[PDB]
């Protein structure tokens, strides 16, 4: 009785103190921002707590090569530019496909783009679009590739740490002023990550699980997601969810899980039933379905969202 409150009050100084995320309980629900920028997976969004990736902070996405985690980026940028706003890509890898980015959903010919020369040049380039307050959104490609002048420039070694550092501790002002979400993708963490893993407010491991198949043809990837880090909403919740090749994360294969997973969609046998109706029989039918059938797609959403808060 007497120490229920003094646990409440120690809460309340970490909280006044370090700020609203310092200490939850695992129990906890989450407390709602007013927007936040949605996943692509609905699973991936309640997983996160607050319904998607939070405004004005850093994000870290890392996984192996392929993971999925671009993929989980993109779709990121894909819905702030469906709400109306900003993109930019700050690129030092040189992998996008942007006809993969097109069919994901991302407005690609909107998107700012830089091929920066060095590291800093990069931090600095998003640093500067960070301030315009006119993005919703930056997405930096990648940790590793941010290669500090002196090295590139033929010049001890430990300084591109120490760059992230820097640049990080003044971008997190910018981000927070601006509302603007910084995505890092990382490998495997990986070269300057390690100021990464404390600025971060949410931090997310990407995996692929196992390989989707249509017959004997590869069509896909189930990919795994663990929020590692969350500051929003309390940490180490995971999702999965099928990134399809050419198509990216099916919206529609989310809505199912977390469907019967919320008891909305029930299985009588190996046909989806939803308010009496079929959606379809096996998991692709009812995929299927559900494209063909927007509105019900939706319908299904709204009501994963209501059941939760999300
Ligand atoms: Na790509």
């Amino acid at each position: 009785p007497d120490r229920e409150k003094a646990l409440e009050l120690a809460v309340a100084q970490i909280e006044k103190s370090y700020g609203k995320g310092s200490v939850m309980r695992l129990g906890d629900e989450a407390r709602q921002p007013i927007s936040v920028i949605p996943t692509g997976s609905i699973a991936l969004d309640v997983a996160l707590g607050i319904g998607g990736l939070p405004r004005g902070r850093v994000i870290e996405i890392y996984g192996p090569e392929s993971s999925g985690k671009t993929t989980v980026a993109l779709h990121a940028v894909a819905n702030a530019q469906a709400a109306g706003g900003v993109a930019a890509f700050i690129d030092a890898e040189h992998a996008l496909d942007p006809d993969y980015a097109k069919k994901l959903g991302v407005d690609t010919d909107s998107l700012l783009v830089s091929q920066p020369d060095t590291g800093e040049q990069a931090l600095e380039i998003a640093d500067m679009l960070i301030r315009s307050g006119a993005l919703d959104i930056v997405v930096i490609d990648s940790v590793a590739a941010l290669v500090p002048r002196a090295e590139l420039e033929g010049e001890h070694v430990g300084l591109q740490a120490r760059l992230m550092s820097q640049a990080l501790r003044k971008m997190t002002g910018a981000l927070n002023n601006s509302g603007t979400t910084a995505i890092f993708i990382n490998q495997l963490t990986t070269t300057g990550g390690k100021a990464l893993k404390f600025y971060a407010s949410v931090r997310m491991d990407v995996r692929r699980v196992e390989t989707l198949k249509d017959g004997t043809n590869a069509v896909g990837n189930r990919t795994r997601v663990k929020v590692v880090k969350n500051k929003c909403s309390p940490p180490f919740k995971q999702a999965e969810f099928d990134i399809l090749y050419g198509k990216g994360i099916s919206r529609e294969g989310s809505l199912i899980d977390m469907g019967v997973d919320q008891g909305l969609i029930r299985k009588s046998g190996a046909w989806f039933t939803y308010e009496g109706e079929q959606l379809g029989q096996g998991k692709e039918n009812a995929r299927n379905f559900l494209v063909e059938n927007a509105d019900v797609a939706d319908e299904i959403e709204k009501k994963i969202k209501e059941k939760l808060g999300i």
